[PDB]
């Protein structure tokens, strides 16, 4: 992987592997959610970094509120697929792009949005970005607006309605492993995408392809928390609600909408 | 990856990513397996398949029966690891495939392992021994000196091991498998297991210690409908026995022992 001529994006290429792949020899939508925070770590890691300086000493990290991915075509097993950016979203936070392509053919196959806010790592208290921090990774942002979803009214930014009981699918008693958690030992992110498609049918899996994927974070699970996956049909395509919420008290983690093609 | 220049074995370079590691930003254990199962599809393909063309016909196929891994050194986030893999007959029993892993920097073996494979039909299940004609076509693609990454005469990948008696010292129960833990046939991957072993070992230990030998005996598939039980009692450097069974009847999936050393 390499940042491009202009230091303001960064690109990176990776082979499709065996495991990586579902029933259609294609990469599952984890792998794809897996592959961009990795490419976004490495990005982090290019620019020196991803928290600043000034982050560090007021112990506060970038978390994320939002993911939303649309994929036009996955990836076959022994592929090649590249990836290529932040920008700076006022003092309500950041955003993270991403543009997956084939990398023969050069064509867009997918692509990916992130809205991140600023968190007290000790206190979990939000806040907005100060003037001394949004100068600080100002640097390493394009200063023009460069988005992955221009379009005026688009999926990435549509609101998300709680969904309400009784859920006409379910999944229940859901736990983290090891595997599923971070180098801090937090529960990683792509988990949360795999556990809200616990709950549509096999029958949906088997016969429609996942177009497009919302994601709002609300709060984190806890490795010692248990989760139930809630979908309900809202709708050639399909469209679900989706509610993760923890298995006793019944406090949401999460929300969010998926959008599936007939095969 | 590649073939080595006498075509009887597959070398392969990894760098370890950002979500493959644990607390110590080293590759898990289940990073190591995986990577261990991509190098091993690679080589297959490299020489042309592993089912064979009687084994096709026959509706055959090879199945683990034993996994064995030693590490002496778990690769850190970033680092090159390249993993050089090779077969090899054992006469009507089944098969073997071996692994040596490597830092690619020093070139210094970083660790080692063995698999144990065995002729399965594919629709009934039943055992058989492989027999002369399926073993002509695929010992053309193996040293026919023996080539062992665990040599010693006696040691730790060939010991027998006990059934753990109840009560269990140690358990994590009511473990699923979700999509992710699914090969590209719909069966639960071999190295899920190997996390769910590890589920009922206490943080404590994993927090102060290194794992540096896992033993897995397979004998039954989970599948994606049914529930497990992980039970781990300590044997003792620390030494624990582990039983996988299913949550309702009892009946055994897998088998195992772990070795580990003080940080
Ligand atoms: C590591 N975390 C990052 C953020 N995250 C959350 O669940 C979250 C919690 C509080 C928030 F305010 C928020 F916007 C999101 C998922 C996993
Ligand atoms: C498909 N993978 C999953 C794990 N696996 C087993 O659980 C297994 C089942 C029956 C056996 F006889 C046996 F030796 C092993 C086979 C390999």
């Amino acid at each position: 992987g390499s940042l491009t001529e202009d230091g303001l994006s960064y690109k990176e290429k990776f082979v499709v592997r065996s495991y990586e792949v579902g029933s259609n020899k294609t990469a599952t939508v984890e792998t794809i959610a897996n592959l961009l925070q990795e490419v976004g770590c490495n990005h982090a890691q290019s620019v020196g970094f991803a928290t600043t300086t000034t982050m560090r000493k007021l112990h506060l990290i970038w978390v994320t509120a939002r993911m939303h991915i649309e994929i036009y075509k996955y990836p076959a097993w022994g592929d090649v697929v590249e990836i290529e950016w932040c920008q700076s979203e006022g003092r309500i936070g950041t955003r993270r792009d991403w543009i997956l392509k084939d990398s023969v053919t050069g064509e867009v196959t997918g692509r990916a949005t992130s809205k991140w806010v600023m968190m007290n790592q000790d206190t979990r208290r939000l806040q907005k970005v100060s003037d001394d921090v949004r100068d600080e990774y100002l640097v390493f942002c394009p200063q023009e607006p460069r988005l992955a979803f221009p379009e005026e009214n688009n999926r990435s930014l549509k609101k998300i309605p709680k969904l309400e009981d009784p859920a006409q699918y379910s999944m229940i008693g859901l736990k983290p492993r090891r595997a599923d958690l971070d180098m801090n030992q937090h529960v990683n992110n792509v988990t949360y995408i795999g556990w809200v498609l616990e709950s549509i049918p096999q029958e949906i899996v088997d016969t429609h392809e996942l177009q497009v994927i919302t994601l709002d974070y609300r709060r984190e699970c806890q490795q010692d928390d248990v989760v139930d996956s809630l979908t309900t049909t809202t709708s050639n395509d399909s469209q679900f609600l989706h509610l993760l919420r923890l298995s006793g008290d019944g406090q949401e983690i999460n929300r969010g909408t998926t959008l599936w093609r007939k095969k």
